[PDB]
């Protein structure tokens, strides 16, 4: 009774053990057969209690599992937990049946990696069940043919006659036989998201999580088990990416016997879910990638999968427009003429898109009011959004709009009309962040309203771009339209509502490129990527700071979704003065754009912009859709380097960065990756080098003084 | 506004901020004053929401706290969480009053460190309260005079007219301003408890915890923040010791702004507590210890405090008897004639105590029956416990008895009569570890029965020693005498029952030396130490294995409570062969005893044993009550070394060990600690050395071969 | 590298202080800054060049560098702190001192009176600052 | 003649040696180091001061190796590249605590500062004029002071 999943060059093996138990066996490089899930003398472990009293060797505490529970002799942190009406938290799932079908299903009310053909993947559904309470849990496994991707999720269903209350419902749990690994997660904060942090495993509990209702700047929904000697270019790496934009728990537990339990899903903390008889619950999926080809190989798998099979819309395979945002130019104080006037200048430089930022709606002149009232300010825009957009269009530019639909200002028409439409709890002070409250997306009336309001506005003008933003995290989590027993469902219900809002709105406007945002990359997660094909990476637009930020973000998410904008100096976030040349090269390593006052720029700088725009248009397809190799890590030293290589390997773009100048410095060299060793490449301006020489020997770096330097080389096969 | 606790050479400072908020500011070496005039303004941290909309610079997410909650703008893991009747989890505790009185209060139904004089400590009680729901929380601080000890605990009381459910109730929580520390916890298992594990901190959550209903072999309820360069002999260390013997959570969370929240208490997992109006909940206490003296400084602080102010009874300050346990000699199969004539030889060897182990009761021929039926087996002991004890007494030895009162075998008189008296949940199979179930100590009837049954058995004979054992961990945690809404209180109510059971039993028999045990050191925690002044360290009795275990155990617990016995060879746990001389030296480094068949010993060995017994009696008061110094760590290398120093430093005992012999090895040296440098010491069998020389220069060690060698030196001041 | 004249001074005052720049090419503010610098160094000169030196934070081990000078009777001190690469939304900074008399109080000029033991065992909060290559100098006198 | 001087005020021990030819034949000094000392153990880190022009005396801390380690100068000057100073440091020692053994050469020309760990875990710290490209001839009646 063995389940053998075959995803790319990887194998995932499970097995039915004894009386309906599901046991994990192996996950790694592909094997034809696992003969050895059969014969092994099981041990009588002290203080590991027994489900079958007469056999002291068998204990759930010492069994590698796929969806374990607590209280049934297993003392490790469970994948799930549910409380009965009698108060007990003991449940016993046994194998019921299973089915195999080609392709991959859609998750109810949830985003998920998809397929365009059945042949792209095969799906294993293992149905477990507790006969007593009638709890049926279906384990969903999908194996992609083309990639090393295994996706896991669970579906609860109450087929009994009692109320079941879910205290914990994680997307997955896997028990590795050994625990000799390091682990990588992506901590950070606002203005410094997703810094790579490599740490050795401890004997106990380690976790990355979010209690903020968003995926967060503080912790990204991604952890990874890496081999001790594994690096960017080689070694075994196990990635765990959560497809969800709200609260999460990403946990690794090492027990007394040296096994490592990786579990992931919705954060159990401050979370419950009631299941009346007949009701079901679908958990978001976790995308698992295996790689023996290093961190780059793991990331590259994610890059292709997420860009082609998670991101959707008409812009999925399309080159992204080079945009300008004039927020720094006018702030909240602007009008129709001032915008169109500067639009000409930007259009002359080669820019393709102009985005109208915050301040276009209601009485939005500060950040203390008007959130929720999405109506054109006639003082600033007499001819409305339509009049401004039309003028911009005949200048040759696309038009874009900024919105924050999840938010409501206490000082707004919406809030004084519907004070119960915000997230709140009875008789408690309503805490604010940036002087605003969070709308209750768990409610149907709110969602439908936002859906209608935003859609009609977005259809009122030739808008081809939208920046969806959120600048707050949840406090006083609660809903007035929910009974007390379902109050702790609010956060997840909010996220379900948000997913429906985005799905319906984006569907109404297929010709609109949507970019997700949350005070930068506060919500840079796969869940958002399903609804909006690109994301604003970070409000920290400093070239040097972006080295770490873009390096860490690239570990999971494709370059096509990584927005990077050239900004003004002294940088508004750090106060650093880096050359426009360096600011460009960093921004060109992602989804290129601009965010600065053009009226404040020198004529020399504006000329560099035109050269920049012209350059990126030549390398855009290569950057956004090419293969991405990281070379030098800013987390490990004074340098930063990566390169983009085409599919046929005939073309490549190399980016190098040094931050702190050294007097009388040693000669510098750089080695490349991903090229065809049997082919010659011409480095533009330098000369022709052999692919093998470039990768095995490397290139000599020019001697440069001055702080924060950058360099770009165009490679072309002869 | 500012509270400044002064304990020993340490300071713990807090300050009232704005309206009712309690902020942490400093904990470390004693200063005269911590300046209240705060240096620089608070910051508006992005995505850190504000309780006061006007002041963005204030956020509970960015406030160092003493007893934080979640949902009130703080996103870190809280010290407590309460669910109201309306389903919300938002609570807001503000300052009400505070009081200061000499001495230390007792904890209701809970063990705690105590004082014998009012002058020994000051206690600060800060009364916080949530007026809306009528929730009052009193934070309890106690600062000892002579030690660097700060104890913390909490006390909830429902003063409202509503039901209040405690989802989380930790004893303490503390926010460090910086997170540049390593952290030490004590992971392990049966056979290898309390291994020292030093790890760097991760940005996220790290935790050591137990979900087993007992403190566990797997994780000892102790964690510590230590400075990056701190070792055994120098550096700053912050100890956290939980005085409790059930489930626990010891967590360290490092946030986005580099602060470290250390929290400890009853494990919130699978735990709730209901508070009806007028009801209260007292948390167990956590003993916090600071030291710039290093790890040894911290341990020595714990050693004195625990031995003199946590342990109780007539045997608290008294030398412990050299015992022998006759388990391997007879097993379940024994009689009066066999024990007494064997105990006659044992008395002549110098043994002070003979302990009767498992098998004296009911139908005990196996470990698969009779637990719970505590009546003398007339078939094995025709004259009963009374006859055996007196016959043992006249040979000149004390008599001891083994019991396991917390357990019931499915095959027993008790279980067949009371099958609902065990820990169980409705309609689920009752899992068994070691073919036995756990009695429900949450019930009053079960507790009352055990108190009477055990005390009467213990009063039926001149028994002066008791080995109280437990050989199982709780599964199917539930009570038939509890309502569904109090079912998750079962685990803690069990521990309250056990504490109450032991408290009355030990009080009825003040003439008895009690030794706690749980498959070895399964429950070697401060909580058990309050009731039983010593503990069985580990079922593993291997001399080399005991090196790690005892070294790690000594980190928190006094040597006087650390049981160590000489056993047979080849060892029953690992199969290792060590010299009898080595096994003695390891055993004499703790609470000395014996566990082997004396009839299997060669005549040469019996003489070794007689000299071992005689030698320990000479060094006993020094070993059990002296100052303990760890010199060389078995975790860091091939060697293990420690020493005991008298209070006046006029006497010392040094123990050295080397596991694997090296051919043609380099010369060995050993530097000592804790001696008087201005005084000279005579090493018995070597000569006179200066105290300064031994500490600063060291002693040349004798070149020796063979594996598992040991050396012991008595040091005497001239 | 471009660093503030304020910073270039604080580093140079940490050793044998001098100048190596064209005064004929300086602005009036810079010449007035230089005059302020010279007046400052002469006050702490005997303390810097002949006092006891303590290294606090290593530039070889992180993004910070700090050291302090303490007089013989420990009645006077100069604390120098340096931070090179600016971090956005950075954690709060603190500095612990060395070589002070625990039993005495010290006035950090322009900040207030702190206890010697406090400055050594607890440490003092550092101001939140942006920009690259910053410096801070504190004068300490016993009360 | 081995020269030892111990300051009363400081933890300073200075060492040097004086060669004299009192015989009747030429003696050729191939090597003449100022000092040498054998530590009983070798469980240490060591610190020297490597660098270059525009970046002198960077603190470099490394674990000891079983073999030879040396910072030296063959440039006729003490050099920007290697400063005539090495130190034996305890494993846990830092700026504020721990055992440290410094070795400073009072000489401005070629130097050798070497640490050798042998088979039995002893550490020999020797320091003085670089033996490389160095000899000194002692006629009868002549002397050499290191």
């Amino acid at each position: 009774k063995q389940f053998h999943l075959r995803a790319g060059k990887a194998s995932y093996v499970m097995q039915l053990f004894r009386s309906g138990y599901l046991a994990h066996v192996y996950w790694g490089k592909a094997v034809r057969d696992v003969r050895g899930a059969r014969a092994f003398p099981r041990l009588d472990r002290a203080f590991s209690p027994n489900p079958d009293p007469s056999d002291r060797t068998f204990s759930l505490d010492t069994l590698l599992q796929e969806y374990p529970a607590y209280g049934n002799t297993d003392f490790r942190a469970p994948a799930y937990q549910v409380q009965l009406e009698n108060g007990s938290t003991v449940t016993d799932l046994r194998y019921k049946t299973h089915r195999i079908y080609k392709g991959k299903p859609r998750l109810n009310g949830l985003p998920a990696t998809y397929v365009e053909h059945e042949q792209e993947a095969e799906t294993l559904e293992i149905v477990l069940g507790d006969a007593l309470i009638g709890l049926e849990v279906t384990l969903q496994y999908t194996a992609y043919e083309k990639w090393n991707v295994i996706t896991r999720s669970a579906r609860f269903e109450n087929k009994g006659g009692e109320r079941l209350k879910l205290l914990r419902a994680l997307s997955m749990s896997v028990d590795f036989p050994t625990a000799d690994y390091d682990w990588i997660h992506l901590p950070g904060a606002w203005g410094r998201e997703r810094w790579i942090e490599r740490r050795p495993l401890v004997t106990g509990v380690q976790a990355a999580e979010s209690r903020r209702g968003a995926s967060s700047h503080q912790q990204n929904p991604f952890i990874a088990l890496v081999a001790k000697n594994a690096d960017e270019h080689q070694g075994e790496v196990y990635g765990f990416s959560f497809v969800y934009s709200g609260n999460f728990l990403a946990q690794i537990e090492v027990d007394q016997f040296g096994t490592a339990r990786v579990s992931m899903g919705i954060n159990p903390f401050d979370f419950t879910w009631l299941l009346q008889p007949g009701e079901s619950f679908q958990t978001p999926e976790v995308v698992m990638v295996y790689s023996d080809q290093g961190l780059n190989g793991m990331s590259q798998t994610y890059h292709e999968l997420y860009r082609t099979r998670l991101a959707r819309g008409a812009f999925r395979d399309r080159e992204r427009p080079i945009l300008i945002n004039n927020w720094e130019a006018t702030y909240f104080d602007f009008n129709e003429e001032k915008i169109v006037n500067i639009a000409r200048t930007e259009a002359e430089l080669g820019i393709e898109l102009v985005v109208l930022d915050d301040g276009w709606f209601g009485e939005r002149d500060d950040d203390r009011r008007s959130l929720g009232d999405w109506i054109v300010n006639r003082r600033k825009l007499p001819n409305g959004l339509d009049g401004l957009a039309k003028q911009v269009n005949e200048l040759g530019l696309q038009f874009g709009l900024w919105v924050e639909p999840e938010m409501v200002s206490p000082n707004s028409e919406l809030y004084r009309k519907h004070p119960d439409w915000c997230l709140h709890v009875p008789n408690r002070p309503r805490s604010e962040g940036r002087n605003q409250l969070v709308l209750d997306y768990s409610r149907e009336d709110v969602c439908d309203y936002i859906i209608e309001t935003i859609s009609n506005v977005l259809a009122s003008a030739p808008i081809t771009y939208v920046k969806w933003d959120m600048n707050r995290h949840m406090t006083e989590i609660g809903s007035s339209a929910l009974p007390p027993e379902r109050q702790r469902e609010t956060a997840h219900r909010y996220m379900l509502g948000l997913y429906r809002v985005m799905d319906e709105i984006t569907s109404r406007l297929p010709h609109i490129l949507f970019e997700s945002c949350s005070g930068g990359g506060g919500r840079f997660d796969p869940g958002m990527l399903y609804y909006m094909p690109q994301t604003w990476t970070s409000d920290n637009t400093d070239a040097v700071s972006r080295l770490k930020i873009q390096y860490g973000t690239s570990l999971v998410y494709p370059i096509s979704a990584m927005g990077a904008h050239v900004s003004a100096v002294p940088n508004h976030q750090v106060g650093r003065v880096a050359s426009l040349k360096t600011r460009g090269h960093v921004a060109m390593s992602g989804n290129f754009g601009y965010e600065l006052d053009i009226t404040k720029l020198t004529e020399t700088e504006k000329q560099m912009m035109k050269q920049q725009v012209a350059f990126y248009k030549d390398v855009r397809r290569l950057v956004q859709f090419g293969t991405f190799y990281r070379l030098l890590s800013p987390f490990e030293g004074n340098e930063a380097a990566w390169m983009f290589v085409s599919a046929d390997r005939s073309e490549a773009l190399v980016a190098y960065f040094r931050v702190l100048a050294e007097a009388n410095a040693p000669l510098s060299y750089l080695r490349l990756k991903g090229l065809d060793s049997n082919q010659d490449y011409e480095i533009e301006g330098l000369g022709v080098y052999g692919g093998d020489e470039l990768v095995y020997a490397g290139v000599a770096l020019p001697y440069r003084s001055s702080d924060f330097i950058s360099m770009m080389w165009r490679l072309k096969a002869v």
